[PDB]
């Protein structure tokens, strides 16, 4: 519960359902650690001649490492062996699922504007004096003094260092996310042999919901024979788990794809439109009863390079009410800039 | 006790008996984790020829994975095999029971008004200065200053973002809840074979309360034979649990349905009536001895879009006394809005 | 989790992806501790004559310590023995990966200016009064009083003790880092025999993705024979792990090289250019609206010996916003020095 | 992790790489505790007649305690027995490595001036009011009042008790350190027999990097015979560790010697020169812009007996910046002494 | 680690290397608890007739409790039996080593002046206001007010109760310490038989460093025969420890003697001289620049009965600087006494 | 370590070496719990016919519960059986050793003056404001106000309730203590048979220090025969402990007697003399330089009934300095009483 906490609870990225990669890592790591641990008896074999308890402890290993085969109980083309495949390809899947978070962190470090620190700053500020009755009716000026100047200084200091298209870097991160999810699903498809039957939810379920476990479908057995060179049959207790999770995992994996690529398009149409991207800010700026000097045009031209993305991240992490105040205050203070 | 706490105690949704899904998840997960753990000897078989202690450790597995059959002790149509069925279909039931909470959270995030944060805010406010003697006779103005403005700013900021029918989203969540419960019950009905006898509380109990365990009812055995191809009988110690909980679980499961669909209708009649939906608010507004300027008509027209649902959620979570104050104060401050 | 915390979380060096050595140490130590612990049955052998359970517990050891051999199942040149090699050469790799951090710490102690203490000082200062509203509009003078004088006194006190080329010592540390990484990769290449086949990612993968496990590629077996002098075959359960991580580790190891040598060049071009090295400082000094007396020429001539490197370390560890203030203040106070 | 903490983390001696003795103690104690614990099967023997499981549990002990021998597989002069030697001589090495710290502590107690208390005092003082903004511009007078008078009173009180050559006692401690390291290395050289081959890194490695494990080099075997009086062979699983650490330890041990004797010379040239020993103090005294009354000659004649060594210890433990202040203040206050 | 802490860390007697008794207790208790615990197989015997696993579990006990004998492998005079001797005589040694601390505590309680309380009082006082800047320039008067009056009241109150020769009681305690150490060493000498060979470091080492383990020296065997009445040989795995610590312990034990008897003489010459006993006090009283009224003669005549010993204990426990202040203040206040 | 703490550390009775009963309870309880736990194999027997591993597990019990006998190896009068005796008579000894503390507590509760509460009160008072510099020069009046009035009110309130001879009750408790110790020693003497040899330190040691273990002294054997009715010998591994502690315990037990009866006489001579009982008080009252009005005669006549014993208890628990103040203050305030 400590490593899962290290990967899930302790780091704070509250992205829009992009904690699905962070939870997929946990799911696949749990699977890969619970499979090869052998439920601490994967396979047990029987040769009806004699058993000095030292034949069995060896022939088990032999039929495990050396491939087995299967025949319908009534031709040996079905040579089932995917035990050197799965319990490690799953860990590899977990690692390739975690990669894009590292890519995005490194990319934001290259962009030159530490976003996580700014989010945490506005967060502990909004949680520090949300309860001060005295500093609540001066709420606008309150947000004007302390944090707004900080965010603005960060903007000034980043604008001169490779930070005018941070949204471009982010949308590249998310398109990488989507392509990664599709590649993981495709690899899962060809996991068994890519020449013997390939698995996927609907077909295997529909077959399984007609009473076709293995005695009539052949594929996916649980009683397999292994030869011996100088035939012995045995029960393969592990297959009773694999399919009973492949049918699950497959479905779930598809879900991730469907929830990532869509999240890609929302983050590309944005980069294409640039006239409805400013809709949330233009909405926030219609709540202050001051309307003093600045028009939203010059405000955006002084802000619209990167400030839009940072304001979106603020509105996504902190909520909305503690973001409208921030943006209206940043409009108030943006006097001596443009 | 840590994961059950993660799922039950730590997140705070105090909905009206909709913690029944949150407790059903725990019940079914405990069942599915205690079954396949094998009470850490599911089945033990006996072939009265010889026992080198290496026949038994294998024939157990063989008769477990390969289906068995049963005959009344006096024809082989009863081929009992539901061990690849239950201990995983239960975990799947648990997951589909947990889904609707995720649906509702995502839906409220799409609606554009973080309700949980608002509830927690009014909660820690009402628990902060419930004990301040000085700020208790100024109770009305107290609720007027700090939290009422917050809730109202949230309303203003959400009204311009896809939030005018939050009650519609919520009633869709609850109708999904009801349909989900009925589907889980139906799946439980067809769990054994859907062609061999199907189970349900009253019949199996009435049969069990006449002395019809298996020696005369046939179905649900505990001493079954398994063949062997190149017959051996054995005791099936697991069946002594399954029915002894199916009779229970079934009943309990029905309960959930009966307590969810009714909770659906209460949350649909509401959406249909819109003249008794305002009854709690109209009742609260008959306790302040001020009756200053606003009539309940204009107050509702400025509020009745979403404010009704949020006030109901407040009255449901925080109690009632710390909600009448909130609503009377929100009426007091609603001067410069409509 | 305590020793990994001692090596990773507790000491605070936040260098630019030079925590890759600090994480490689953990990876290789985990590998070397999980291999020789024998997954607490590396090899199990079978001599089809008799087994009093005291032949096996000895012949295992004999075939383990004494080298085995392998033949394709259809000449004995393949004498596989790398069990006295790997699980200790990995620990040695971990130690040689950790060395450069020790080299750099000793080198900075010889240079005569404790950098870690200065970083921690500016850190706890910037985290002490980042929240003081009163001492935030006096931010420039705030950084002028307390920490700037400290950093400047350190500069004065080090300038007279073998500290004018601290950047030279650091770039020597990083070139040692790069050469070390390349040497570790090269040693990994020749790990098996350097006369029998040598391993490397692309070839072994491409062979493994055509169905060439060992039955047709010969090398990397899992069923090997061992002789006996006064032949017995056996299964080598350990090989099913080694390759399944060598293919991984190899790749990862290459990554380190590619991410270290590049980090070397960035830290050499710097030492060669000395006109774009001053780019970050010249950028920071274009944000204060004072422009009082000092030109960047004399400022650098009073600072450019070591101050550049220390300012870079500050900007790298603390972020950027709490570094522009530091450097602009150090320019403000640098009146009575040159 | 508690005893290692007692010996390493809890006592605070931060000497210049003389924590190498403190870490060598840990290394050798870990080795000596992990060897004789038998990796909780050092040796297992085989007599191909019969095995009632009570011959083996005894003949193991017999061939372990009674010496074995070895012959190249093709004369009995190689009688390998170093199991009564190593796992205890290592603990003895650890103890003799720890001795010099005890010698130095007792010697400083005999000198009559508790140095550790003075260091801890200036440390908690410099860490108490390093953050007081008010008591930072009065920094010189601050160090003048509280701690400087303490150090000076200690000097006065020790000068009349066998403390005028504390540096002599310290350099004797360090020359003992060096001689001890060389003696430990020499003992390690003659550890096997001093008549049979003696081990040392380069030769044994160069032989091991040509494929000369034992089948052709004879020495260092792993399959040895033991006789029996009223021959049985056996595998010696322990040798697969010994060399695989002797090659390591040897190297590391040499390192200590090379890093101690050099540290001796730096601490003897000092005692010989007495004109560059005062270089750090003469450097510190060129940073205060006061230059009031005292010349460095009379200051040293009032201080140069022991104060030099104590100032060096301060500069070594606390850093440098909190030592220049101390020494300049001690010069300021040294008015009414000489 | 709790009982060792109870005996070592928790009680605070910081005597001059008289913590050697306190650490010897721990050493010998660890030895006596690790020996008779049998390394949780002391002796294992072999009778080459038959082994039903119930002969061995009994003949072991028989040859253990009943004495064995030894013959050089080529007369039975060497009847080795010291297993009923050592692992309990060691615990007895530990107890007799701890006794003198109890003697000294009881003796100081009979003397009528609780010294430990006075030491702890001056300790927590000197550690309370060592950091008060305000109460540091008034240091002399500070020590004059609070603690000096306490120590003086204790002196007054003890002088009338059997306390004028507390130093005599203490030197009796230390001479008992020395005699006890010599008696423990002598008992260790005669531990084996006092008629068969007696052990002592130099001879047994010099013999062991010539290759004389037992095959040629006879004494100290590890393969011994035991008879049986109505001969069976066996390996004595315990002897491989005993000598390998006797050689150590012996040496260490001698050390204690050499460090205790010398500590006796320093504490007797004192009691004999009474003119250099006052040297530390006469030295302390040459550091105050007041020299007001009292000469050291009358001061001693008012103090020199017991105050000398208490001042020595203070200077030994608390250090020296917080003792010179105490004694100079006690001279200042000693006006209205003599 | 929790029950030993409950009996030793947590309750605070610091009587003059009457913590010897409190530590004897622990010693004897540890012995009685470590004996009958069988060092978790007390006796193991051998019948040289056959051993199906089910004869031994029963004949052990038979020869254990049924008495054995012993013959010198060369008449059966020595029928050794004290295993139903010791490991429970020791626990009974522990209980009878603890009784007198209960007797004394009940007796002080019957006397009508809670002494423990008064001691704890003066203790936390003297430890509360021992460090208040301000309330230290007013020390006499300080003790006059708060605690002295409390002790005096307790005296007043007890004098009218069966409390004029509390010293008589206490000396009865201590004479019971002494008689109890002598009875425990006597019972230990007759522990074996009272007709067969009785044990006591000097004789058994002197015999054991001449080489008379059992082969020539007969008594105290370790190899005993047991008959069988429808002879088998066996080793009695438990005797190797019993004597090896009886020789110890005996000695220690004598010590308690010698240290208790003497403590009885000191507490009887007191009750007989009543003119040197007042010596400590008359000594304390010669330290205040006031000598105002009261003579020690009338003071004692107003106090000497019970106050003497309570003052002694104070001086014994709290030390002496915080008792002279108490008694001089109680003399000061004793104006309006007699």
């Amino acid at each position: 519960n400590a490593l899962i906490s290290r990967v899930f609870v302790q780091p704070k990225g509250d992205l829009a359902d992009r904690l699905n990669s962070r939870v997929t890592v946990v799911i696949l790591a749990v699977s890969s650690a619970l499979l090869l641990s052998s439920h601490f008896d994967p396979i047990t074999c029987w040769t009806p001649a004699q058993f000095n308890a030292q034949w069995v402890n060896f022939v088990n290993q032999y039929c495990f490492v050396h491939g087995t085969y299967f025949v319908p109980l009534d031709r040996t083309k079905v040579s089932i062996q995917y035990y050197q495949w799965v319990p490690y390809v799953f860990a590899l899947q977990a690692f390739l699922f975690y990669i894009p978070r590292f890519i995005w962190k490194a990319m934001i470090a290259y962009s030159g504007y530490d976003l996580a620190a700014a989010v945490k700053y506005v967060d502990r500020f909004w949680s520090e004096n949300r309860d001060k009755d005295d500093k609540f009716k001066t709420r606008l000026a309150a947000f004007e003094g302390r944090p707004s100047v900080y965010i603005w200084d960060g903007i000034r200091l980043a604008r001169k260092k490779r930070s005018r298209n941070m949204a471009l870097f982010y949308t590249l991160s998310t398109v990488w996310q989507a392509v990664n999810a599709w590649i993981q699903f495709y690899i899962l498809t060809q996991l068994l042999d890519s020449s013997i039957y390939t698995l996927w939810g609907p077909s295997i379920l529909g077959d399984l919901l007609q009473g076709n476990d293995w005695q009539t479908t052949g594929h996916f057995p649980r009683i397999v024979h292994c030869d011996f060179n100088r035939t012995v049959l045995c029960v393969l207790t592990l297959n009773i788990y694999y399919e009973k999770l492949f049918i699950f995992l497959w479905f779930w994996l598809v879900f991730v794809a469907v929830v990532s690529t869509v999240n890609c398009f929302k983050w590309i149409y944005y980069l294409c439109n640039k006239t409805k991207a400013q809709k949330t800010i233009k909405n926030y700026l219609s709540t202050a009863p001051i309307k003093s000097t600045i028009s939203d045009d010059q405000f955006f031209s002084a802000l619209g390079e990167d400030g839009l993305f940072i304001m979106d991240q603020m509105a996504l992490n902190l909520g909305d009410i503690p973001a409208s105040y921030l943006t209206i205050s940043m409009r108030n203070i943006c006097q001596d800039f443009i």
